[PDB]
């Protein structure tokens, strides 16, 4: 039969085109969400509409508790109880807001979304997925941007560092069980929607390839390279996809 | 007066090196200490002999916590009251085990990752917040890029602690707060390790087949608060004999 | 028409594997070779008998010398006399071998390791992108270059200028729409002569399958980067390593 | 007696600084130089004059030629000649200078100086100081920005990036000879004399700490702690030296 993915945030923007291309590429998805139930019940109607029971949604909050690695387990869980397998893990869903270290959240919450969502899921998620055990992989959405930070992003950033830490940390452990663990790493891709047009455009400004954000579909084909036959022998990688604005200096 | 110092979990090991350096520099210190307090009073009255009231301790739990902000905000102000400022903070304090992916979970994660990188942050927040050579040292690992098998979240926390490194250079560096990084290689091993097992690391050492003293780490420290380093910000400078070149 | 790409050192092993998969995804290519006449000249006969007039082989030492910038030209131009384009350039041909810091002499050594690793890359990406749609360049790195063997100074210092090289190259052709990447292989084919007792050696340290990449594993990568699918894509180059860049000494 | 450094590019700039320091540290010098006679004799005069018999000049091209071996073992043998040992070996002379990929030096010639003198000559210089081998080490000054390069400078960074292989490289295989490789990797420290006083301004704005560029001594004073006993463990590490600016976004 089919495989089958999880994608973590599926319902909108990167992790929607990331769900849509498994789906295009023969796929059965798991479309977890949060807030976002109407974008997400929307979207596996469109792909059950294309094959039928080969979407379901999944709701969890991924922000950092004592039971997120309950929440994390039961994800994987839907995989398995409406499709018997679960192939790929896509670590897609994030937390991104300022955190000025001088300053209506409190720290502590700020630090339970911040590195719970970036950092924490995934690390329960990947156990939760080895756990549960062909073409297995996870494939973590990180950040090419990382070492050249926004000011006042220090909560967020360590985030994405700890998930570069997992990807390399479970390549390594899971090599042995098959499971290969790669990352994609935009630059700028789908600006905030909370973003005006003038402060999206300086960003495309400082883009050196083609002057313009990546699409979500740009970011999807990478991920679906990853989790492909033709990266069977990668893992611990982590492609940028980012059109050169990590090479440029300020 | 004298500049001063925080350097947590400095009762033993590498922090305790770090304080009696900086002590010996001239720095005033603030020995941070969990469970050691025995070790914490002893090295202070060490210091103090040698130069009065220039140490004193501060207790701590640097587990991730709804208290750790409250926690980190006392070292900072106990440096204030001590010695009435605070140039130096040192991010040493360090939980350390496996936790392998095939104590409950949420505890592992609020130790290796609050005590190694949660507490680190709001240690730097409380720093910045209450304020010259002043500068943060965050004690971070050669072998972050080739972590030992079955340390996730160990490697997670030394990750977002270079994450922290670079982060906070950038934003503090407009008040002249410098921060950087001293990345260890093997030192004192692990007390629970067996001798056998240290052998093994030791030999695979490019620089003399044996692992740092405490002391080397220190070294490193100093030169990054020294007025030798006031252009340097966001580095992480390894202390390991090479032995992160060491190819499988 | 079909697109063209040239790739160096495409004789054997890992670059005839790459010319064969972009000859197969509908390329037409330059196969270049050294000294491997008879491997350049069998591989280009395969090629038109599955496709005629869309495989030819072309000649050069990449020797760092005077004449370097003259031969990487004439590299590029063959691709452009035999198919009127050149939309690919991989730059796989290397030296490899020991230059211990304590029977070739040392500015030999420093022509050979430093020419077919870094300079022959730079003057052909030069003169590629001169002569200038999915245009890009594919660099073949290695993913052991921060965890060097010892006693490989020269040849460690051309592949980490290989990386600078495609790092400068994306930046700087990326207005005229050339994509740089690299593909870095770990411990993919290993010398046919090399004993198999010393061949497991390398093999037992690979984390993912306890073995090497096969040449088509490290094709694979080649073909993605060149491919729509990596549009916007430059200035990475993609560990093919099973792992064994993450193990510790 | 004194230990001996060499010091390459020792005329002006940071060379010149890094001479001076290590000499005020109690280090006999040999000031290589390429062009610069006047200011390399004068500075030896200088320090001679502080301490008699301290200072030696030492003329050689370190472009690469069939002949640069030489070049490099005859700078090595006048601090053995003039001192009686070598202990400390900087290299710091350096060519500098737009290499554009797409179009009064021909490009042999480019190559030649910029590989040359920014990594060939370093290797040879390594090279001859291993061979004719207390606190023995090696300093090679790089570049903070190597991962964000300027625009059109495609030889000059390869260069860069080559040295930071060979720091590795040497510090792994002469780690059991004793000596220790290591690196200072400026950001924006002396800016060419070349340029324009807008353009410096410009470049200065985007130094997080201070807004300025690094003295020379700045620069010279981590050379001195790398050398040093309180740096006895360490090799194979590249300390940047850079204010921040290589954590800056574009
Ligand atoms: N967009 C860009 O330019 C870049 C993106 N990336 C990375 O790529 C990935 C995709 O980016 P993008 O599509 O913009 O991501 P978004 O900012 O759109 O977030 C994706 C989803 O994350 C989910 N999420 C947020 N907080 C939580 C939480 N507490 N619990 C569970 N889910 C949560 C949301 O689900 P819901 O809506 O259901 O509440 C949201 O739709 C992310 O990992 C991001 O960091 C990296 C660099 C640049
Ligand atoms: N040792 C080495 O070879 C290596 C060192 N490092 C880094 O070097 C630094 C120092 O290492 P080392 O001296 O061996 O450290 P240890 O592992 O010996 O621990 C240092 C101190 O941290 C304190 N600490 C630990 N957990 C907590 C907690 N939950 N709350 C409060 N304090 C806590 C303890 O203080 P108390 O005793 O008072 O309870 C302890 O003595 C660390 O940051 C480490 O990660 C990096 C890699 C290798
Ligand atoms: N195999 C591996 O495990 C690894 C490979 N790589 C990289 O992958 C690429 C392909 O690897 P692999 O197939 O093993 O390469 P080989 O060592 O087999 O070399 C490829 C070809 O390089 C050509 N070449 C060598 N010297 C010169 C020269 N002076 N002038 C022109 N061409 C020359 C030869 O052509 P001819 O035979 O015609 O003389 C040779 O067949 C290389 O860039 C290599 O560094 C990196 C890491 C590991
Ligand atoms: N200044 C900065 O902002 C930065 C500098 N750096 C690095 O730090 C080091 C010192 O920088 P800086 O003082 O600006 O360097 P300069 O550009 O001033 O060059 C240093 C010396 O190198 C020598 N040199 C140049 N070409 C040759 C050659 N063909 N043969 C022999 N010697 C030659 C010159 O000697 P002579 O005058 O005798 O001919 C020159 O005085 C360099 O390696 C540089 O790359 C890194 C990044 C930033
Ligand atoms: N979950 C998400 N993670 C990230 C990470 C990075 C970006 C991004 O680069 N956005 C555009 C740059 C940007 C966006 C908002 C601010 Br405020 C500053 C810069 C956007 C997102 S959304
Ligand atoms: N041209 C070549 N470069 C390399 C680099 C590494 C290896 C190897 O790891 N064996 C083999 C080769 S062959
Ligand atoms: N030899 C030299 N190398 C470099 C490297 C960088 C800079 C620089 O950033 N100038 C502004 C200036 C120089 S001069």
């Amino acid at each position: 039969e089919a495989p089958a993915a999880v994608v973590t945030g599926a319902a909108k923007r990167i992790g929607r085109a990331i769900a849509v291309k498994l789906h295009q590429t023969g796929y059965r998805v798991v479309i977890h969400y949060h807030n976002s139930a109407e974008a997400a019940v929307s979207l596996a109607d469109e792909l059950n509409k294309e094959r039928s029971n080969t979407a379901v949604v999944c709701q969890a909050d991924l922000t950092n508790s004592n039971v997120l690695p309950a929440s994390c387990e039961e994800i994987i869980n839907s995989c398995f109880r409406a499709f018997g397998r679960c192939d790929v893990l896509v670590n897609n869903a994030s937390a991104f807001y300022p955190t000025p270290l001088v300053q209506g959240k409190t720290v502590e919450t700020q630090v339970a979304e911040l590195i719970g969502t970036n950092a924490i899921a995934p690390f329960l998620l990947t156990m939760s997925f080895a756990q549960r055990q062909s073409n297995l992989s996870i494939v973590n959405l990180c950040d090419a941007m990382v070492d050249q930070p926004c000011m006042a992003f220090s909560l967020y950033n360590m985030g994405k560092h700890a998930l570069v830490g997992l990807t390399q940390s479970a390549a390594l452990e899971l090599a042995p069980y098959g499971i290969r663990v790669n990352g994609v790493a935009p630059g700028v891709s789908l600006l905030p929607v909370a973003m005006g047009e003038e402060e999206k455009d300086k960003w495309r400004r400082k883009v050196p390839l083609g002057r313009r954000e990546a699409s979500a579909e740009q970011i999807a084909d990478a991920v679906i390279f990853l989790v492909s036959g033709s990266a069977q022998y990668i893992t611990g990688s982590i492609i940028k996809v980012d059109g050169g604005l990590s090479l440029v200096h300020a």
